[PDB]
């Protein structure tokens, strides 16, 4: 069977950064909209709109794009409010260094939860995939999912 959300986390404030040259900005927007919708119907509080529009960046510029986009989003919010989630679109082929850098920067420098999604899955946007990503986001932000065993 499928896991379900018992307790849904809250994603009030989120942003997206794209690192794939196969993905145009409006596709990143659509993907995030569909993901937000799936998180919501699965049981989360999830803002349908991001703090800032999605941006595309070169993998080489990972530290600069992350820090700049984080500062711009948190400055826009003010009030000591935090970014609850960064959605990252990754290229299909060797994301190794990029992925490691992303997680290091988000975990240890920015202190933000990130969820990475591969390009091929972004194009397909299958219900199964979106539901699976939603379950992952939920537990990362402090929600609770069922177990099957």
């Amino acid at each position: 069977m499928n896991k379900k959300m018992i307790n849904g986390g809250t994603v009030n404030n989120w942003i997206c950064i794209n690192f794939s040259r196969q993905v145009q900005d409006n596709l990143a927007r659509t993907f995030c909209q569909e993901l937000a919708q799936m998180c919501y119907v699965s049981g989360m509080a999830f803002n349908p709109e991001p703090v800032l529009p999605p941006v595309s960046a070169r993998p080489e510029q990972v530290e600069k794009v992350l820090k700049t986009r984080y500062h711009d989003a948190t400055s826009k919010l003010s009030q000591g409010k935090e970014i609850d989630l960064l959605i990252v679109i990754l290229p299909d082929k060797k994301n190794s260094d990029l992925y490691g850098d992303l997680k290091r920067i988000c975990e240890t420098e920015l202190g933000i939860v990130s969820q990475c999604c591969l390009t091929k899955h972004v194009f397909k946007m299958s219900k199964q995939y979106m539901a699976n990503v939603a379950l992952k986001i939920n537990v990362k932000v402090g929600g609770r999912n069922t177990v099957l065993v």
